[PDB]
Parts: C-alpha cells; sequence; structure tokens
C-alpha cells in the first residue's frame, strides 16, 4: 500500500510535445508481457487527452502545457494487465500537482 | 509490485540541510499507527546518514549536499512497521540519481 509520490509539473511548459514525464511500471511486467493504461480526469475522462501512457514501457507523458490557474492537480490511475486483459494488479494512484 | 520512480537529485544543493526530499508513506498508516525507517548505503551502510526518514511522517530527506561525480545513484529500501516492529509490507525500493 505504498502511495506513489505526486509529481509536481510546472504550468506553461514549452515541451516539445508528448513530453514524457516519469515511467510507471510493474518490476513483474520484466517476466511477464504487461500493457500498461491510464485513467482520470486528464486522461479519459474530461479534460481529455493530457495524459497519455505508453503501452508497453508505462511511459506517462503530457500532451500540451499546463496551467495551474485551470486544473491545479490531476488524480490518474495507471493500471497493468496481462496478455487476455486481465489486471495483474491492483491500479496506482497519481497525483500531478501543476506549480 | 509498482516500482516507485527514481528521484533526481542535483549536486551541490544548498539546503538548508536536512533537506526535505520527498514523503515516502503506506497509505495505511492513516488507519494503523505506522514506523518508517530507511535502509541501504546512503542510509544505514556506508556511506551513512546521508538520507534520513522521519519515522511518522514517511518524509525522506538529504542531509548535505550531494556530488555525482562522487556518488551517482543511491538505492535504499524504506520499510514500515506496525507498534510490535512487525513489517507491514514488504519494502519498496528507492532509487536516487544525483543530476
Amino acid at each position: 500500500d505504498w502511495v506513489i509520490p505526486p509529481i509536481n509539473l510546472p504550468e506553461n511548459s514549452r515541451g516539445p510535445f508528448p513530453q514524457e514525464l516519469v515511467r510507471i511500471r510493474s518490476g513483474r511486467d520484466k517476466n511477464l508481457s504487461l500493457r500498461y493504461s491510464v485513467t482520470g480526469p486528464g486522461a479519459d475522462q474530461p479534460p481529455t487527452g493530457i495524459f497519455i501512457i505508453n503501452p508497453i514501457s508505462g511511459q506517462l507523458s503530457v500532451t500540451k502545457p499546463l496551467d495551474r490557474e485551470l486544473i491545479a492537480r490531476f488524480h490518474l490511475r495507471a493500471h497493468a494487465v496481462d496478455i487476455n486483459g486481465n489486471q495483474v494488479e491492483n491500479p496506482i494512484d497519481i497525483v500531478i500537482n501543476v506549480i
């Protein structure tokens, strides 16, 4: 039940975009084909597509510049699934503060 | 089995020291008195005392400035234990890159 520390991203990033933020992976993907996805507002809920996660690497990226005066915090969950779509473990909550 | 992303700390930090880096806690400490400790080189093995973790908050700090040319990476493990010292969950590995 370790909580991943919140990421802090300054607003007005000049990118380039997509801008790689941090790798979010499950140690077990090395010896088990895993698929990563992210869910939540900023991902698959309004606002949509501000954060994407590369399915095999778990590399999470931001797609455009942020604005702390519009949205100051994002809360997403990353998920890891096997070859048949079964989640191999509980989703990890991800907190992103726009600074 | 989510791996916590590595922290990146620039060398020659002017502190002040101790310098609070990141909170490393177990979500369950909120409804269960937990005690945090860190182990590994840079913590309780040479070089000793470069990173400390506050026992109740899980707030991890660095005690002096780093030097990437001397030690470029630290690998510590945080631990969470109950009122009787039982570990309540597996230790989380922590990777700190000196940039």
